[PDB]
DNA sequence: GTTTC
DNA sequence: GTTTC
């Protein structure tokens, strides 16, 4: 019941795993399940290209990428397992230290991407999701689990 | 007067010293002096984009990238210090472990680069200068050094 | 490698 | 944040 807004083509690598950290210029306190909703703003190829191009560096040339960049539109979750300064970062991740060079590191796991993604609106920072939603949007996951 | 043809955008990196190392699926015994020919092959804008993108990444936002990227042409020179396997690549360099995935590794250094570049036609591998393109280029390097 | 394509 | 511009 938590969100974070984030601008794509960051988002969709963010749930698909492939961007495993999150730079920002604050702090955070919050741990755990931080859905990601794609801000508003619309992609250019140019900027997916340029995404795509540093992540086949960083990740090899196997890593297949979302087929489609959605804006303005709840996508998934992570866990938010820390909120590390860069200081921090750089130690604890030496072999992935590259991948942000932001004065927070927030550290992803265990990343989850809604088949059906909801249109959704964001807010600043990390924001509530309404009942409602989180409850359809964590029904449809729960369709792509084992049960 | 030994020279070393690569592709743009990643030839005059190397000679700016932005891009220090530099991958082949081959190894050189060559140590020393090696000079870079940029390949006749032009690139295009978004391969100048995706590598300037990239390399903001692991420079930072300061880097300031070559004005023009240009074919076919003799730009400077680096120091082959060593040709290591990706495996001794990974364990020396740990800080830019990420920047090379090639089965060999250039270790490149003291990079300088040509205010007047000569155009050039290159060759496989390492291959040699004349003697004549070897002392012009060597000679306009002296004139930006102190003397 | 460059040039052709 | 989205929307306007």
């Amino acid at each position: 019941s938590w969100c974070l807004s984030v601008h794509q083509p960051w988002a969709s690598l963010l749930v698909r795993g492939i961007k495993r950290v999150e730079g920002r210029s604050w702090y955070t306190p919050h741990r755990g399940r931080l859905w990601i909703a794609a801000t508003a703003k619309k992609p250019s190829p140019q900027e997916v290209s340029e995404l795509q191009a540093t992540y086949r560096l960083l990740r090899g040339k196997d890593v297949e990428f979302p087929n489609d960049y959605p804006s303005g539109c709840l996508l998934g979750c992570v866990d938010l397992i820390d909120c590390l300064s860069q200081k921090q970062f750089k130690e604890q991740f030496p072999d992935i230290s590259q991948e942000s060079d932001s004065p927070f590191v927030f550290i992803c796991k265990n990343p989850q991407e809604m088949v059906v993604k909801f249109p959704i609106k964001g807010n600043p920072k990390i924001w509530k999701l309404d009942s409602k939603i989180h409850q359809g949007a964590k029904k449809g996951l729960m369709k792509q689990n084992k049960a």
